[PDB]
């Protein structure tokens, strides 16, 4: 009788993704919404616009024990319209599917919108390319069955069980790059499964709202009128765009400091191995969870300009503001740069990250540079 919205992530890209369904539907005021999003915080002038708005942690890659408090308020049937994280999906949906269990009469499941986390997703799959991915398929759905029936988890396969939620939900997909499921041989069997259920991320969605719902966008997301004027400067500009380490120990952090720190130094130095050239302006886009090591960069380095970390990159090619080049370490957002903005790509100390954007085409057949083998600057 009643929908009811749920927007689900624990990192950057699924989120962007999500917060532009929410600006396509702003106009019913009323609609029931639940946002579970860890790296932003929708502000408080636009919360006060809306009724029946609520919001849940993540805690371990899933909405807390409050998530059923919010749902005790809707006594009535419901059906629920939720958007998730693919490579955390599994367990982003658990309490969710709990609530159903004792709720039977009244509370079912709508329908799945899937988004891809990023890199993550695509290094996954590049290790599973020896296996006989049509049998995989199978077990995956008959391990789902049990997981809907008993509310317990257990997958042989973790990685192609994030890709079968349609042998229960309606569901639609939204990849990073489908070029990959074509060029990728070995998961032919896997486009063929998934046939009408996917899509490529849509960046051109933003140029297709009106100017009111354009800014509602840009408000979302930390845009704001002072990074768009710094990015308007007539000069050629390179972006040094910075990585992190989930290691939460101090001496690996530390080394991930001092080694982004010599990588920006051989773009920047006239002497160093990836040399640009002294006309161009230097931005820094730290990783929105950098901390100390996007600290270390700006405290350490001369004549550079800092874009707030939390901003994502792909916003800027919404905009129409991206630059000249772009180097650093590799990083989900060289997935969807035009290849002609790309300056070197350096990458972190077979490999399957080498391997995938090998595969794409984002980089070519040369030796690749890993960050150890650079010397040391001064
Ligand atoms: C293989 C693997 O584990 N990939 C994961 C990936 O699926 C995803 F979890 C994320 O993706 P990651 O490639 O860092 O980038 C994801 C998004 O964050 C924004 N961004 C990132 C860097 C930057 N300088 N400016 C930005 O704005 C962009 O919107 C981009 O699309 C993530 O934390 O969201 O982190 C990586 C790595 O764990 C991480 O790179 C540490 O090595």
């Amino acid at each position: 009788m009643k929908t009811i919205t749920l927007y689900l992530d624990p990192a950057s890209l699924p989120a962007l993704n999500q917060l532009m369904d929410f600006t396509q539907n702003n106009e019913d005021k009323t609609h029931p919404r639940i946002f579970g999003l860890s790296r932003f915080k929708i502000p408080d002038n636009i919360i006060t616009q809306y009724q029946n708005i609520h919001f849940v942690e993540l805690k371990d890659n899933r909405p807390t024990e409050a998530l059923f408090t919010i749902l005790d308020q809707y006594p009535g049937n419901i059906e629920l319209n939720i958007h998730l994280n693919i490579a955390h999906s599994v367990q982003l949906i658990r309490p969710i599917l709990a609530y159903r269990f004792k709720h039977l009469d009244r509370v079912s499941i709508q329908q799945l919108n899937l988004y891809d986390d990023g890199s993550m997703e695509y290094v996954d799959l590049e290790k599973e390319e020896n296996k006989d991915i049509s049998a995989e398929i199978k077990q995956a759905e008959k391990q789902l069955s049990h997981y809907l029936l008993t509310g317990k988890i257990k997958f042989d396969n973790p990685t192609i069980a994030r890709y079968v939620w349609q042998s229960a939900f309606p569901v639609k997909y939204h990849f990073l790059s489908t070029d990959y499921f074509e060029k990728a041989e070995f998961l032919q069997p896997l486009k063929e499964y998934l046939a009408e259920n996917y899509q490529k991320m849509d960046w051109t969605a933003y140029q297709q709202l009106t100017p009111e719902q354009q800014a509602f966008y840009l408000t979302l997301v930390g845009f704001n009128d002072e990074v768009k004027q710094s990015l308007e400067v007539q000069q050629a500009k390179f972006i040094f765009t910075g990585t992190t380490t989930w290691e939460g120990n101090t001496d690996v952090r530390e080394y991930y400091a001092q080694q982004q720190l010599n990588l920006l130094n051989h773009f920047t130095q006239a002497e160093g191995d990836l040399f640009i050239g002294d006309h161009y302006k230097i931005y820094f886009k730290g990783h929105p969870r950098g901390g100390e090591i996007n600290d270390y960069i700006l405290n350490n380095a001369k004549n550079i300009t800092n874009i707030p970390a939390n901003i994502s990159f792909e916003v800027l090619m919404m905009t129409g503001l991206l630059p000249d080049k772009v180097g650093g370490v590799a990083s989900s957002l060289y997935f969807s740069l035009p290849k002609e903005k790309i300056s070197h790509i350096i990458f972190t100390s077979n490999n399957p990250y080498v391997k995938v954007m090998r595969r794409l085409g984002i980089i070519d057949e040369s030796q690749v540079i890993f960050w150890d083998s650079l010397k040391q600057l001064g």
